[PDB]
C-alpha cells in the first residue's frame, strides 16, 4: 500500500533566489531583493522602510544589503507589503525579530499574514511560510509617514483579497518622481467564475484594473519585475523598458479577459 | 554565483505516513493515525476527542478513520495535543475548519501552535506547518471533560516547553484501565547545556522524568509508538511489549544523561 | 494636583439590557436578545446559528433563551456578526467558551473582534469588550451553510469597515420569507470628511446605501430594532411597522447627507 | 423587571493615578509611573526599556516623563512586564502603537496580554484592558539585552501564571547595583485550595517564594511600591525603608499561609 505523500516544498526559479547588489531607483529608493523578486528600501532621516521582502530565505540577504546602504538592522522602522504570499512576505517574521520594525497592512493582508499564507483561497496549504503579525491596520487611501516620507495605500483586491499598491514621491535630478509600487494583477490557475471562496473575484479584478490606471505614476514597479518590464540585472538600464501604470493595467486586463474566456472553454 | 537555496520540505520515514485501520486500545480509545505516528480517538456519548493528529497530510485519513468508528466530522468536539510539532500537530488547522472542534492546550503549546511551529527553539523554521489557535488555555493538573470522560493534563516540559502528558481512565473486560499518553522525552540534536533560548532545559527534563514516573499508568502510549515499544502493525498484539511509565522515563533519562556527557565531549 | 481620570464604563440605556422572552420572527428564526438589542437564533436540524449577541453581560440570558427554544449550549454551531462593536459582539468570547460554536466573519470584523473593539477608528478605547477570534474568514457574497440553511454575506462598510448584512430564506405559512439582517448605517459622532483613519469613509457609506437597497428582502431586521421600526416589546405585533430595505437605506442616506452638511457647517 | 446590570469600570485608589516626576533609582533606572504604580525606565546608549506601564490611562503620562528624560517616543525599544493585569500592563497596546517598541514576555503573560486580561482565572472579565501582542517569547532565565544592559527573567508563577521577576545590574557612586524588580506575591480574593482553573496554585506560590529569596538583590522594587516599602512621594528618601528580597518573600509567605488557613476556616 502506498503511504501518504511527503510534504512538497515551495520551489521557484533560480533567478527568484539570485542575490543582487543594491540598485538605485531614485534618491532614496533602492531595489535590494533578488534579480526576479522586488524588495524596495526607502531611506529616510528617521529610519528605513522596506516594501516586500521576497522569499523566506532572503532575510539575511536583505539585511546584508541594508548594511551596504548604511542601514543597521534596528534602523528599519516599517515593513510594507503588496500581498502576503510566500514569495513576497516570506521573511517578514524573521525581519521583525531581528530589526524591531513594525508591519503596516490592511485587514485582509494581516489575516493572511497571520496564517503564514496557509488556507489560501486558491493554493490551499502549498505556499506556507512563517506567520507574522501586523502592528498597524491600514485603510484604503491611508497615509503612512516615516521620516517625512508619505506612503499612500491603494487597495487593488484580486491576486489576494488584501492586494495593495503603495505610492510615494521621491526625487531625482532635483525633480519629483512619483513612484507607484503596484501589486500583481495575475490569477495563476485561479478559478475566476463562480468561486465559492471568492464570489466577487471578477468584480474586484475589474475595479483593480481601473485603480492601477489612476495611480500617481511617474515610475512603476511591481513585485515581479518582469510584470512591469524591469530587468534588475542590467544595472542602470534596468528601468529603460518599464511600462506605464496604464500599460500595466491594460496588459493585465487583456490577459485576464483571455483567461476568463479560456476558463469558459475549459 | 550560487543562488539562495530552495526551501526544504519536512520529509519523514515512509512508515510515519503509512495509513492503518482503527486499532482498539480500550473500550473507547482507538489508534487511528499511521503505523509510526499516534493519533488517539476517544469516543464518548456526547462526542469524540482526538489526541494528536500526526503529520499535516494525515487530516483526510483521520476523518476517514473517524467515520469508520461512526464519528461524523462535526461530532469531534475536542483536540488535545502532546506538543505542537509538525509531526504531531500538523493537521490541527484543517481539522478545526472541517469539524468545528475546539483545541485545549497550555500557553506554551498554544504560542507554538499559533506560530505554526516556526521559530523553534532548536529547529528554527525547518518544521513549519499551518498554524492554529487554541480555544481553551489549560493549566497544569487541570481536568478537561467530554461526555463524562475526564482528561487530566500533566506538564512535562523538555522536548518542547509546552510538552504535556494526558491521563484518563477507560475500561476493558469490565475493569478500569488508566491510560497515560506521555509526550516525547527526546532531545534530538538539541543543545542541552547553556542554551540561551532555554536556560533551564536540563532542570525541566529532570523534573519531567520524575513526572512521568508518577503518572497513573496501567497502559502507556507515546506520540511515537516505538518510544513506548508499541507496534501498531501487528494488530491485537501491538501493545504486548509496551513499556511501563517507569521504564519509559528511566530509558529516556539514561539516553539523556549519555547525550549530555557526549555533548560535553563534542 | 488632579489625578488621572478613572476608567469609564460603557453604559447604555436600560432598554438595551431589558431581557425578553424568545420572539418568533419566522418558522426557524427567533429574536432572543433584549428589547432594544437584536440577537437572532436560527434553528436547523443540524444545530443552531446565532447572529449578534448584544452586550457582554447578555451571555447568560442568551443561553437561557436558547434553552427555552430547546437548544442546549453545545448545539450552537455558528456565530455570525453584523459588526464587532461592544453592544453587538460583546458576549462572543464567553459564548465560544461555553458552546464550542465557531465564529464566521470577514477580515475587517475579525481584526476588530481580535482587539476586543479597542483602537476604534472613531471611539478609541471607550468601548472595549473581551476579545474573540474568528475561526472562518468570509468573503463578500460567500455562503455559509448550517443544517441546510444558506447564509449569504453582503459587505456594507461604513459604520465599521467590516459591517456586514446577512440574508437567508426562512418559511412562514408554507411560503418563503427572505429575511435580511442589515447592519447599522449610522455614523454617530464620526468625522466623515477627510478622516485619516478612514479616507474613503464617504464612498463606502454611499455604496453601502445601494447595497442595502438591492438585498433580497421580504423582512428586514437591524441590530438596533428601532433602526428598522421594530418594537420587540409588543409581542406578535413587533414587526407591524417594520421598514423595507429600500426605506431603511433611504432614511439612512438622508440622515447621512444632513450630518455631512452639518459637519461642513460645524 | 430589573434589567441586566451595567458594565462596571475598573476603578482604583486615586494614588494609583497620581502622576509624579521622574524619580531616579540608579544611574540609568527611573521610576516614571505614578505614586502607587511602578513604571521603570532604563536608559541605554542604544535606546530605552520600560518595565510595566501601570493603568491604561497612564500612556500619555509615561511618554511625557520619557521626554523629560530625553527619550523620544521612537527611542523606546522594549517593553517588559511583571504580569499582564490591567493595573500593570494597561497601556501596552497604546505604547506599542506610538513608540514602535517590542514586547518581550513569557508564553503565559503573552496569552493573557493577548486576551486583554479577559477570562482571568480569578477575576473573570472584571479587569479587561486593550489587548496587545508579544513580539518575543521569553523562557525562564533567558537574557534580554538592550544597549548592552542584560535583563534576566525569573519565573515566579502565582499572582498570575506568567508572573515574572526581572533582574539587571546598574551603577551608583561608581559601584554596581543589582536591581531586582520582583512581581506581586499576593492572592487577593483567590481560591487557593483545589482551584480547577489553577490546580497547582499553592505549589507555584511556594516555589515562587523561594525564587524571590535567591534573586540577585541589592535593591528591590515591586509593581506596587508599598509591597516592598517604597514611598515614591518623598523623593530622594523613597527607598529608605525598602525591604530586602528575603524580607519581601518572607512577609508574603506568612500572609499567604494565614490566608490559606483562613480559607480552610471560611
Ligand atoms: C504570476 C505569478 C507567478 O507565480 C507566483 C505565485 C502566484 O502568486 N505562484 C507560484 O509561485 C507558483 C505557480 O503559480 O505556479 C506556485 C508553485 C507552487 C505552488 O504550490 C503554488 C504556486 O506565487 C505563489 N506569483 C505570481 C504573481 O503575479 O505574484
Ligand atoms: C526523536 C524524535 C524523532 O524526530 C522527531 C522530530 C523531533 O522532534 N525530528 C524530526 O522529525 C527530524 C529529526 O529529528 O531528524 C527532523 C527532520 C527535519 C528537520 O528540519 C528537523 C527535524 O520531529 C520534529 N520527533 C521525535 C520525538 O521524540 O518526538
Ligand atoms: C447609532 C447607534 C447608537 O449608538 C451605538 C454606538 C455606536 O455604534 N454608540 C454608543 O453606544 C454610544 C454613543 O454613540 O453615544 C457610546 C457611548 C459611550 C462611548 O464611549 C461610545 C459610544 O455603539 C458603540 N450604536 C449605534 C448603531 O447604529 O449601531
Ligand atoms: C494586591 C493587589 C491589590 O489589588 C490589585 C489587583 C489584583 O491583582 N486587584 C484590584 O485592583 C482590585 C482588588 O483586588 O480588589 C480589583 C478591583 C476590581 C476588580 O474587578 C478586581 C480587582 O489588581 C487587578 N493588585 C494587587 C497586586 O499585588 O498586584
Ligand atoms: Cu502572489
Ligand atoms: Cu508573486
Ligand atoms: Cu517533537
Ligand atoms: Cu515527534
Ligand atoms: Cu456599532
Ligand atoms: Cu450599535
Ligand atoms: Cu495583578
Ligand atoms: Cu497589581
Amino acid at each position: 500500500e502506498a503511504p501518504l505523500p511527503q510534504l512538497r516544498a515551495y520551489t521557484v526559479d533560480a533567478s527568484w533566489l539570485q542575490p543582487m547588489a543594491p540598485l538605485q531607483v531614485a534618491d532614496h529608493t533602492w531595489q535590494i531583493g533578488t534579480e526576479d523578486l522586488t524588495a524596495l528600501l526607502v531611506q529616510t532621516a528617521e529610519g528605513a522602510v522596506l516594501l516586500d521582502g521576497g522569499m523566506p530565505q532572503m532575510a539575511g540577504h536583505l539585511l546584508d544589503n541594508m548594511k551596504l546602504r548604511g542601514v543597521a538592522p534596528q534602523d528599519l522602522r516599517l515593513i510594507l507589503l503588496s500581498h502576503a504570499h510566500a514569495d513576497h512576505a516570506g521573511p517578514v517574521a524573521e525581519l521583525k525579530r531581528r530589526t524591531g520594525a513594525h508591519v503596516a497592512a490592511n485587514a485582509e493582508t494581516a489575516v493572511l499574514l497571520a496564517r503564514g499564507g496557509s488556507n489560501d483561497l486558491h493554493f490551499g496549504d502549498g505556499i506556507t511560510y512563517p506567520p507574522a503579525s501586523a502592528d498597524r491596520i491600514i485603510m484604503d487611501g491611508e497615509v503612512v509617514t516615516v521620516g517625512g516620507i508619505a506612503f499612500t495605500a491603494h487597495f487593488m483586491p484580486g491576486h489576494t483579497p488584501g492586494s495593495t499598491a503603495w505610492t510615494w514621491t521621491d526625487t531625482r535630478d532635483g525633480k519629483p518622481v512619483r513612484i507607484a509600487y503596484a501589486d500583481s494583477l495575475s490569477a495563476p490557475g485561479y478559478q475566476l467564475k463562480g468561486n465559492p471562496r471568492y464570489p466577487r473575484l471578477i468584480e474586484d479584478y475589474k475595479r483593480s484594473f481601473a485603480t492601477v490606471r489612476a495611480l500617481p505614476c511617474d515610475l512603476l514597479l511591481t513585485p515581479h519585475p518582469g510584470a512591469s518590464n524591469w530587468n534588475y540585472a542590467v544595472g542602470s538600464k534596468a528601468s529603460a523598458e518599464a511600462l506605464t501604470c496604464n500599460a500595466y493595467a491594460d496588459a493585465a486586463e487583456k490577459k485576464f479577459d483571455a483567461q476568463l474566456a479560456r476558463e469558459t472553454a475549459g
